[PDB]
């Protein structure tokens, strides 16, 4: 407001060779001067010269995780499985459990609203929120069964900029779908100003500089100054569930997964599955300098993501596909001010609408014009020493459907995702007793129902007709 400090804060970004931003502010009204001082204000323009210069001109031993790092549901000893199943359920009675989505991302799909207010087309017409939060509503009255006192997992979702306000609409139309407003809070990450070819800070309007989100793995540094990480050690939080809003496969806050990583007393567990095969766009979990690691499908060269196990020819040398499902200790969130500065960030180069620095008029380019930066949530993996990481292998037809492009894709869509969920239930159906008859696919069942094929009995013997749809 005062010229005192627009003139600092001007000479700051001038000198730093970002005086472009100012170029326009002789046409601005009050109102766009002061967003454009207070956006500016909160950017420093020589750490945006560092990362742009580091993005722009930037300046290893590779092996699959070793066994004593990895499990596998499809092989793990049944009696293992059902202590994990029945610790990670006192561990939820207890209280101890917390859930963090992932749920600050817009493209490939070409929907207005937040995805996790996405339609798959289900009988129910559930969206993605609605069946996550009815997964943790179910598990909160299964672990009650064990303890006969209420169980609580409370509910972040990390929203971007973008998402933010439709998503909390969404969420209080839908009165939190059956949750306690007060356990479920919508929180937001942080942003990175966009970045020229040149190294630029990229104008939106000529009072608004172009930021993105900054990755999923800004959650660490949202999960401070939201207060999130201050909640859950107030409801004494020692076990954290994170994973993306994308998959309607999702085990939220899944029983054995928390037990497993809780009687293993990791620092950091995440779930894998086979990769389906070498150009699938995931990232891939491996060992990295003798460390845990993933490399992201588009960081990952041709020669590795086609490399042969030795004795397999036909079978990729790495396959563990990150699932995005990811567990924390609440000690290791404790932890975030020494690391949060060196996740590294990755670099997309983009199509970024905005004002030509001459002549100022809005334009779209035509061919990638400048970069987006995106901190990476499983960056932390190699500051975590093998002793302290789990890897666990589960059924992707259980637990891996995601939502990454448009109906009529043809995969990872919203018809392959119904059709993986209908699957499902008719499975859990047939394995209780029931009988599906299809004359035309598959069965729905309410995750109010049934979290994961269990109380399912009172379909013994009896028989639907698919499309079916069971709910209470
Ligand atoms: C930073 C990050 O989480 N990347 C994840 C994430 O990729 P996307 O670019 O967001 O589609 O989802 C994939 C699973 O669908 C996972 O394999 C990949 O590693
Ligand atoms: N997760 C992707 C998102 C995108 O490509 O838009 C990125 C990789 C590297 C920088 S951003
Ligand atoms: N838990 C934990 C912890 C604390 C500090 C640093 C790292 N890498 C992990
Ligand atoms: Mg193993």
């Amino acid at each position: 407001p005062s010229a005192e400090e627009f003139q600092q804060l001007r000479k700051k970004y001038t000198d730093a060779g970002q005086g472009h931003v100012f170029a326009f502010v002789d046409e601005l009204q009050t109102g766009e001067r002061s967003q454009l001082f207070h956006q500016l204000s909160s950017f420093d323009p020589v750490r945006i010269n560092e990362l742009a210069d580091k993005a722009l001109n930037p300046p290893a031993s590779l092996e699959p995780l070793p066994d004593i790092a990895t499990a596998s549901i499809l092989d793990s000893d049944p009696k293992d499985l059902e202590q994990w199943y029945e610790e990670g359920l006192k561990l939820v009675a207890g209280n101890k459990v917390a859930v963090v989505l992932m749920a600050g991302g817009q493209t490939r799909l070409g929907s207005s609203a937040p995805k996790g207010c996405f339609d798959i087309g289900l009988p129910s017409h559930k969206s993605l929120f609605q069946i996550q939060a009815e997964r943790i509503a179910k598990l909160q009255l299964l672990a009650q069964r064990i303890s006969g006192k209420e169980a609580v997992i409370p509910w972040y979702v990390m929203t971007s900029g973008p998402t933010r306000k439709p998503t909390e609409e969404f969420f209080e139309q839908h009165k939190y779908f059956g949750l306690n407003k007060s356990d479920v809070i919508i929180f937001e990450q942080g942003v990175l100003p966009c970045i020229s070819n040149e190294g630029k800070i990229l104008m939106e309007s000529k009072f608004k500089v172009a930021v993105a989100p900054d990755g999923n793995g800004g959650i660490y540094q949202a999960l401070l100054t939201s207060g999130v990480r201050e909640d859950m050690r107030k409801r004494g939080i020692e076990h954290i569930h994170t994973y993306c809003v994308d998959n309607c496969l999702v085990k939220v806050a899944d029983p054995v997964f928390i037990g497993f990583a809780a009687s293993k007393q990791v620092d950091i567990a995440t779930k894998v599955v086979r990769k389906r095969n070498a150009t699938e766009s995931v990232g891939l979990i491996l060992q990295k300098n003798g460390k845990p690691d993933v490399v992201e499908y588009s960081e990952i060269d041709k020669e590795t993501a086609e490399a042969k196990d030795p004795k397999q020819p036909d079978v990729l040398k790495f396959r563990a596909a990150n699932i995005v499902n990811h567990y924390y200790s609440f000690k290791f969130f404790e932890s975030i001010e020494l690391w949060a500065h060196k996740l590294p960030h990755h670099v997309a180069r983009k199509k970024i609408p905005c004002i030509k620095e001459g002549t100022g008029e809005f334009f779209k380019p035509e061919k990638p014009n400048g970069i987006k930066l995106e901190q990476f949530v499983f960056d932390v993996f190699p500051m975590t020493p093998l002793e302290k990481f789990a890897c666990i292998e589960v059924r992707r037809e259980d637990e891996f459907s995601p939502l990454k492009n448009a109906r009529g894709t043809g995969e990872d869509d919203p018809d392959t995702s119904k059709r993986d969920i209908m699957s499902q239930g008719q499975r859990w159906i047939e394995k209780a007793g029931g009988i599906v008859i299809t004359e035309g696919v598959g069965v729905e069942v309410s995750p109010l129902i049934s979290y994961g094929g269990e109380g399912l009995e009172f379909l013994k013997g009896r028989e639907i007709k698919a499309p079916a749809f069971i709910e209470k």
